[PDB]
């Protein structure tokens, strides 16, 4: 009576640590009831590794809880799917990124931070790039007992940034004899500590003027999600302190119009702060800073992300023998890499959104699926062509 | 009988402490013979400013050696041309641009390296950014007595890169115990340092695998001059320790191709290591990084610079009124930013290398110059029109 349809895919990514666990998944509908088997994305089986990876009952892809010693590459660092099947056909989920992180020791640093007096500064907490997707900074402590939060700036003077950065105005002899530690917390373990270092800012007097310069190492292209406050810094140094100004470039051009500040867009000191984050954020940016001595510039290029949602229409239908069927995939989400189709699980080699069949032959019968995907999501949209 | 012509020009740049003080020179022909005018590169005449800026004969623009109180900006941090001219015509320099520095104290840092084992590490002498343009680094060093300089490989292991950093292969827990200070130099002054803390790699056991993963700043477009060894890095992390490809871009494409390591053109470890620079080493770099769980990449823009030059074809004409003037600018270097016009000084708005008079009337005799320009650098050429 009906081809295999989702009712519920796991989610995309399923990070835990190996005291948690995990269990993920995977109902689909038919008739005759659909199968379920476990994959492994590129398409292979997947077994019970005891005490490991167990497939339960309902539809459950179990991850117990395991010892340091026990950790198993192949099992806890592996991209999964489900396939459900019947005698109609076949399809597959999107991709279920496993990623079990066993509990281990980590320290974040805050280092000395050089500047020149009355310039801003940017006190950063420096986490292991290899930990940094499960570690965000919570908040800032001075050892004069000043706490700083996310949220507002404090006395016209302190901010922590939405990328966790503090930020400091107009810094002073004074502000050097201030020591700097940062809070962090992990995500996988629930723990937070404070940073192993303390950083101190160390002043340097203005004696000769000097253009303004910016770091060697850049911002790279950033990839922050819809809804949330975005901060692009553009970190500069020079005497006169300089000012600075944001510019978003004419996508495709090399023309460029001055960003236009607002309730939504602020600019505190050379940092850029965006709210409620929307898709047509995205794009190039350019920070321009100036001295009465001369400029510098640099860019970066921020995506604001949305979730990717797939839906095909018709989910069903019949076309005599000889006839065209049409396939269209509708779907959402920001950015979108590919679109690309499978027949009963296996890639057909179509990469745009609608497919045709121009004359429907008997083999042609079975389920299609599109899926849609970018560097770190996919979704898919599954629909049944029957024969007339 | 002649316009002027520029015999010696000052060259771009003059950097030098207050201690120092500096002299610059500008010569040129003509007859009657030319007087020498220097002026700021705006086009304002300059004076003299008591024990600051003094004209000279000969002909010479002098900044004597001066006290740190005694800092002027208008004059230590400014860009200076000469202009030449008699009765025939007038023709202005190259930029010059003077930056007069008093000798200040400075510390570079060297801070924790936190690495997976196995990998190899990168440690880095950080010099302040508002210093970085005369501060080099020159040699690093152990607490336990080891000595590296740059060069060649030091026990299959150690490597102090082109562009500065210690590089070391495949961390291990031993490695831990050692300590690293850089030793640096300042152009201005000649004196050397030792960095004010030493850095220690942190290492990490590898209990959990993870896919490469590479920081958040990485290094912004680079300019380096043709002839000199040219190391672009790749810091990433992961387990298993991963490998590293290089490709470079096709010029307007998003294509790729493999870089072709020989005799010139190595790699060692991540790092890619290009000796004797060429204006075609030019171009967009792509470091691709794998291991068994994942893979991630980063671009870098390298830009080989050569030093600019112009020449004008013909350098004196004669053309009878009505009848058509052309001068060609022949210019060398990389990158040209932009080639533009003068004529007896004055801007003409004439941006293409060949510039053409249609119909030559009483007003058009006088000297007309080419300026070819980058960011860094400026040359031009000179050409008299007389009229037959
Ligand atoms: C998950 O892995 C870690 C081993 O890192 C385990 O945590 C350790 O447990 C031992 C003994 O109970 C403690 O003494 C260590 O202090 C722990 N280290 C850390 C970093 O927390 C944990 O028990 C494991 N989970 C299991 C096996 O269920
Ligand atoms: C502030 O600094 C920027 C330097 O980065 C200056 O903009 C440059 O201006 C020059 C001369 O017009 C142009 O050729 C460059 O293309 C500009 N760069 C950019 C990135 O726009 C700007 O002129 C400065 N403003 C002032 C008043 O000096
Ligand atoms: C250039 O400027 C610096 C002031 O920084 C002068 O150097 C100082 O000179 C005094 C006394 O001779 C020393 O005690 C300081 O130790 C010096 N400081 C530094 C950083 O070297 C120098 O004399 C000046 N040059 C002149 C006036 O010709
Ligand atoms: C090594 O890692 C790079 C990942 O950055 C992989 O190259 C990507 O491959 C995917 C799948 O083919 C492409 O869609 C991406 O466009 C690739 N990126 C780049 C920058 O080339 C590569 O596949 C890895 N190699 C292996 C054997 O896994």
């Amino acid at each position: 009576q009906k081809g295999p349809v989702f009712l519920k895919e796991p989610t995309n990514r399923i990070d835990f640590s190996n005291s948690t666990g995990a269990e993920i998944e995977c109902k689909a509908s038919g008739n005759p009831m659909p199968e379920i088997i476990w994959i492994r994305s590129d398409g292979t089986a997947v077994g019970d590794v005891p005490g490991l990876r167990q497939i339960s009952s309902d539809g459950k892809l179990v991850f117990p809880p395991f010892r340091a010693e026990d950790y198993r590459q192949e099992v806890h660092a592996q991209v999964y799917a489900c396939l459900a099947r019947n005698q109609f056909g076949s399809i597959i989920s999107r991709d279920v990124h496993v990623r079990a992180v066993v509990a281990q020791y980590y320290e974040a640093d805050v280092n000395k931070e050089h500047v020149i007096r009355g310039n801003s500064a940017v006190i950063k907490c420096l986490i292991p790039s290899f930990v940094a997707d499960f570690v965000e900074v919570v908040s800032w402590h001075t050892d004069e007992e000043e706490n700083y939060f996310p949220g507002a700036e404090y006395d016209g003077k302190y901010l922590v940034l939405p990328s966790g950065e503090l930020h400091i105005r107009e810094v002073g002899p004074e502000d050097g004899y201030k020591s700097y530690q940062c809070r962090t917390k992990h995500r996988l373990t629930g723990e937070t500590r404070l940073s192993a270092t303390k950083g101190r800012l160390v002043i340097t007097e203005p004696i000769s003027s000097s253009a303004p310069r910016t770091p060697a190492l850049v911002q790279k292209p950033l990839e922050l999600m819809v809804a949330h406050t975005i901060s692009l810094l553009c970190p500069a140094q020079g005497f006169p302190a300089p000012s600075f100004r944001w510019y978003k470039f004419i996508e495709g051009t090399t023309r460029k119009q001055a960003v236009v500040l607002n309730d939504r867009v602020k600019q505190v000191s050379g940092t850029l702060i965006i709210k409620d984050a929307v898709v047509e954020d995205s794009g190039k940016y350019l920070c321009v800073v100036n001295n009465s001595v001369g400029g510098e510039s640099v860019e970066t290029v921020l995506t604001v992300t949305a979730p990717l949602s797939a839906k095909i229409d018709p989910p069903t239908q019949t076309v005599d023998f000889g006839r065209p069927a049409v396939f269209t995939c509708q779907y959402t989400g920001n950015p979108i890499k590919t679109v690309s189709w499978m027949k009963d699980g296996k890639a057909i080699g179509h990469s745009e959104s609608v497919l045709r069949i121009e004359s429907v032959k008997k083999e042609d019968k079975g389920m299609y699926q599109c899926f849609v995907r970018n560097d770190r999501e996919s979704a898919e949209a599954s629909a049944e062509l029957k024969l007339g």
